[PDB]
């Protein structure tokens, strides 16, 4: 059998905070099924030190979803509570496969919608500037679909090497910090004022594939989500 992310000692806490969907929303492990030992293609631990995730088809995922620890149910909490709500990551995002066109690695999500996506592009034009192989943040300020409502920021060039990202939510207010260095400093999340549902999630989320097949895959060294 593949060797299962939960028998080292570095993503148990995270763990413990999350289930796994896969390959769609509906539920393929709780928490203590990861703690104790769930694992396949889709989500083992590889190197020796890497919960990777891999998954194919259009809009399918391995996405872990944050739970309330220690066996609770689903999390959610709201942008301006006081505290931070703070994940913490460190992403091998390797070379995708021809046909691996976005991956959703991390996310803030609510009943309703993403209050913000991190992922991988292979190409798109930002603010009429083209850029190729490269990780984006999708904030929305609003639910519709015109572009007024999500602000889109080039937050790094895909590198070979691990590339670490925090994301912060404090008093309605989001920071990004990649590779130790701010590039989003407090975007405005007004727009989620009286929302109680938000989560944090992290893994593999397949947007827009040129083929079915093709599989999306992502390593994570490290992931924590915490509320200071």
């Amino acid at each position: 059998f593949l060797t299962a992310v939960s028998s080292i000692d570095t993503f148990l806490p995270v763990l413990n905070e999350a289930k796994l969907q896969w390959p769609t929303s509906a539920l393929a492990a709780s928490s203590e099924e990861l703690l104790g030992g769930y694992v396949g293609s889709q989500f083992y631990l590889q190197d020796g030190k890497y919960m990777q995730f891999q998954i194919a088809g259009s809009s399918n995922r391995c996405e872990l979803r944050q739970m309330i620890p220690d066996g609770g149910s689903e999390i959610g909490w709201a942008v301006d509570d006081g505290t931070t709500h703070t994940a913490t990551s460190s992403i091998v995002v390797p070379e995708q496969v021809d046909g691996v066109e976005e991956v959703t690695i991390m996310q803030i999500h609510s009943g309703e919608a993403p209050q913000l996506r991190i992922s991988w592009i292979r190409s798109k034009s930002l603010d009429g500037v083209a850029y190729e192989d490269f990780i984006m943040s999708t904030v929305r300020i609003g639910t519709g679909d015109s572009s007024d409502n999500f602000v889109k920021t080039h937050l790094a060039d895909r590198t070979a090497g691990a590339m670490s990202f925090q994301i912060d939510v404090k008093d309605s207010k989001l920071t990004i910090t990649v590779n130790g260095n701010v590039v989003v400093n407090g975007q405005d999340l007004s727009f989620w004022d009286g929302t109680d549902s938000c989560y944090f999630k992290a893994g593999a989320f397949n947007n827009n594939p040129t083929s079915e097949s093709a599989t999306a895959r992502i390593k994570f060294a490290a992931l924590a989500w915490v509320d200071h």
